[PDB]
């Protein structure tokens, strides 16, 4: 029964979720068009490829943060016995709904934007061919098992299974990121910006599940708006500075990433 | 709720609608079946990478109109307040329904047909992976804002703004078209047959957004049939004749392309 | 008006259905954790991308699965007119609904684990670039044709229609799992272990099709829970036992696979 245009306007009116998501369209904007201007002077193939792979990233985020600003990729979910927003209402059009504004849309975001990430920071560690596959697929795995968490409204168990199976995915990231692409880096030569930029995307990952946990997905000790502006926190971090960090490096280093595709 | 099958008969009973998907389908096989003949003697793995690649464009097609045709990927949506299709009304089953039939499947056949169509022209330009990479991603999200802003009802603005943005996107394969392998084109040895598909491809593709802006979609000028068979028109073009083009000069210089 | 609760509900509370879901879930997840100590002691790059695209299958698998027994993935669909299935009821919940509790899941699981199955093969054999395209982008043209035919409603034909453009793309998959890499393996100094997984793949493969056509997506001679058995049964087969086999051998052959 709940329209698309109820879920756009119970969006504007609502202060926190209106300014979480449409603070975000704005700083991914900008973005894109301070970092085209920053690699306006990169020739190098290689060196073309993790800009174009960073650049990406806030344009995923525009387009897919747009997608839940348009009520495109929200959805109103009841939550299952025993969970602790099970029962809420939510008020849309001018009755009272049964369920919680779930933002599912945000999981699109992380799934085409974290492949992004991994590609521009396994290029820049100097990684091969199969430890970016290894994280690509595993990084998207995480996600998409993540969305199906979010999505499922049979059983609050399956719910934390599915958050389970996207942790043990994130692991596999993580390993990948702290432990070989760690070594990776001093043999490519940019062993200080990758370590640097290593640890500001794990401690920053690390904030996601946390905050999946806390919130209205989770035991709901935040509710939808507090949970999404804690999500797009994490996205102007991990996403928009991290990229202008390594944007930054790469276009007064251009050399030393140069080497070949 | 309108049913799979009342969209499935609405398509049938409605000359333009039928005959524009229909046609597709056919000549879809059709050209399959003409490349398969004509690229049965290509034996180099680079030469034979651009003819599969070409091959998948009318592969995708006749899947994706199988898809509009049955219905499957049809919709009926509700326009927003001052969209120009907003109070329309369509004939469904044995009742009258709010909204437009909405044929959002053509999106699945330009985001899957797109990036083979790229794949195939950059393989002939001797196209470096990164131009190759960039070319399909931001072809990809042309597509698939495309989609979003046919899927979004809440408001006309946004519906806007999702074409602008995808028009962005656009703009970034358009420039590597026309610009970055054309040039590459001429270390490959391949400059005339491409600056040929490139015309093509450029003419055609910016048809598109053109159809989208006078279509249902758009202003809606054109009503829902002619607004499919303007799309259907650009297909046949853009993907059965370019592809034509295409084989036709791989099958008699498989020498030029080969390679790494 | 079904919910994913009482679809939830549906798979469990019925024996056959429950052990066909739970049941590969089971064995998914201790194939990972099998895999994972079994390759632990790869060093080689090549070696390693063969084992984590092999690894990966029971990932898929152990994801998608979940999404069936959730009910995430399963919908209820009524068959169109002529369909041996049609006017068929189910009893959701504790109501009678019309229409057959379709897992469509299942396709899921077929899109993203086929690919990574054919990967690994494909690398085994020393397959070119070329190859290993046409069979991945056709690999997966049939298992999303496969998952229209299931959602198609709108007309018994077209369910079939669907049925055949996907066994076209498995024709493109079986020719070069059965020709092309066959010879390529000889090459690769893997023919025999190529061989014996490629007859493995080949029949279990050929054997979905026929499960298709038999249970309810097609004749429905076998009923909603035998014909979740039979695909789980093949499953088992064409992932787990076939996975296995190519990580056994896989970390035997380290050096064979590595090149130099
Ligand atoms: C929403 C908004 C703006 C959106 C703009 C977009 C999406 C344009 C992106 C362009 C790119 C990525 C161009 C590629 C170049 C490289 C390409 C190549 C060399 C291959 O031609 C380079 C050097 C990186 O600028 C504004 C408010
Ligand atoms: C949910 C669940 C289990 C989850 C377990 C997972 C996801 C384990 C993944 C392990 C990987 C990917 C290991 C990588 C190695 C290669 C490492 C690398 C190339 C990255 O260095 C290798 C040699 C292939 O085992 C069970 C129930
Ligand atoms: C910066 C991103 C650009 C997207 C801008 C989208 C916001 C448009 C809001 O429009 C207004 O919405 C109200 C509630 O639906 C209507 O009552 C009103 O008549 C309409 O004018
Ligand atoms: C690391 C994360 C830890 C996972 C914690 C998951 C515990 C939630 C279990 O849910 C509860 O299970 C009961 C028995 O099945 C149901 O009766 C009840 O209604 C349901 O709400
Ligand atoms: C990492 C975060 C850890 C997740 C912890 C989630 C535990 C959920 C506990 O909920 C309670 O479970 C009981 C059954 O055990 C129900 O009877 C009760 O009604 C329900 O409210
Ligand atoms: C390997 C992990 C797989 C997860 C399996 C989840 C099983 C949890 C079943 O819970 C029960 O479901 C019934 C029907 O919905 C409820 O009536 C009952 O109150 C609830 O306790
Ligand atoms: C731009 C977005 C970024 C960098 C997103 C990162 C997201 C994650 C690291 C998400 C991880 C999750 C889990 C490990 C468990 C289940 C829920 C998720 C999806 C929040
Ligand atoms: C076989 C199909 C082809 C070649 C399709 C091409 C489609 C495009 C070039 C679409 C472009 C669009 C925009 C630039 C703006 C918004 C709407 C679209 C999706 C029609
Ligand atoms: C892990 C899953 C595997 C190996 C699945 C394989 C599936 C197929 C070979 C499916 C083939 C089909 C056809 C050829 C025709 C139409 C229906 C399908 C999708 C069942």
């Amino acid at each position: 029964e709940v329209t698309q245009r109820e879920l756009f306007e119970f969006v504007l009116n609502d202060p926190l979720l209106a300014s979480s998501l449409y603070i975000n369209i704005a700083l991914a904007g900008l973005s894109i068009l301070l970092f085209v201007f920053m690699t306006r002077g990169l020739d190098d193939p290689r060196a073309k490829l993790i800009a174009v792979s960073t650049i990406l990233v806030p344009v995923v985020s525009i387009a897919s943060y747009t997608g839940l600003a348009s009520g495109l990729t929200i959805s109103v979910l009841e939550m299952p016995a025993g969970h602790f927003a099970e029962g809420s209402s939510v008020m849309l059009g001018g009755e009272e709904v049964d369920g919680v504004v779930t933002m599912w849309g945000r999981y699109l975001t992380w799934a085409l934007s974290t492949p992004m990430i991994l590609l521009a920071l396994g290029l820049l560690a100097g990684s091969n061919a199969t430890k970016l596959f290894t994280a690509i697929t595993f990084d998207i795995a995480m996600c998409v098992t993540g969305l199906a968490a979010a999505l499922t409204t049979s059983s609050h168990l399956m719910r934390w299974f599915w958050y389970a199976i996207s942790c043990a995915c994130f692991i596999v990231v993580l390993y990948i990121l702290l432990v070989e692409w760690a070594q990776d880096a001093k043999a490519a030569g940019t062993a200080d910006i990758f370590s640097t930029l290593k640890l500001l995307t794990v401690v920053m990952w690390l904030g996601y599940p946390i905050v999946w946990a806390l919130g209205v997905e989770g035991v709901a000790v935040l509710p939808v708006g507090y949970t999404s502006w804690a999500y797009s926190a994490l996205d102007i971090v991990a996403k928009y500075i991290f990229a202008f960090l390594l944007l930054n490096y790469l276009t007064s280093n251009e050399g030393v990433v140069s080497g070949s595709i």
